[PDB]
């Protein structure tokens, strides 16, 4: 009934991958707000990159107007957040 997807979260600021399951029926804006809470970053300054379950990077999400399910984020995916305000990306 409720759709939930399991993720491995990475960030540029953190060097610790976090595995957690989240509701796919919710917006990206919530997911990233969850991330914003941990990293301390804000919405525009925090960029979300999606790595597929296979290996490759699919693209950038950035759309939280849809549901994570509609975005096809799915489970077993790795969500990489990057803080852009501090300039860190490498």
């Amino acid at each position: 009934m409720t759709e939930v997807y399991d993720l491995e979260i990475t960030t540029n600021a953190t060097d610790f991958p976090m595995e957690k399951k989240y509701p796919a029926g919710m917006s990206l804006n919530d997911l990233k707000k969850k991330l914003e809470l941990v990293v301390g970053t804000t919405v525009d300054s925090m960029r979300i990159q999606l790595f597929d379950g296979d290996d490759q990077l699919k693209g950038e999400l950035t759309d939280g107007a849809k549901s994570l399910k509609d975005l096809g984020v799915r489970d077993g995916y790795r969500i990489h957040a990057v803080d852009v305000t501090g300039g860190n990306e490498d």
